[PDB]
């Protein structure tokens, strides 16, 4: 569908705000095993592309906010001078860019005309 295809568009590029694939797996309870103590929704890429495969999104904006809480999950944990917080501060900054940018298109070009800009930009 063209929800779908343009949530695809949407979250390849954000993943490519996380070269380093920070982001990209669940956070591990035997690497990290007090996680649960501070955060209680975890969220990473993986999860958020198996929910966009099976059409678990009803919109932009319930993606966001799996996008949010990757951000702001990581942020709460992670001290300031981590090379965690700053890869989520990157994130959010770089991946904000890219999420309103999409909206922007939904609402006045239209869901398909969006889809057909995401996968192909001629300018950022």
């Amino acid at each position: 569908t063209p929800l779908t295809v343009l949530l695809r568009s949407v979250l390849d590029q954000l993943q490519d705000k996380d070269p380093a694939r920070i982001f990209a797996q669940p956070v591990s309870l035997k690497e990290v095993p007090d996680y649960l103590d501070h955060i209680k929704h975890p969220m990473d890429f993986a999860t958020m592309r198996k929910r966009l495969e099976a059409q678990g999104y009803k919109n932009l904006h319930e993606f966001e906010e799996d996008f949010d809480l990757i951000i702001d999950n990581c942020m709460k944990y992670n001290a300031r001078d981590t090379v965690f917080y700053r890869a989520a501060v990157r994130l959010r900054d770089q991946g904000g860019v890219v999420l309103r940018q999409a909206r922007r298109e939904v609402d006045s070009i239209g869901l398909e005309e969006a889809s057909g800009l995401e996968h192909h930009h001629h300018h950022h």
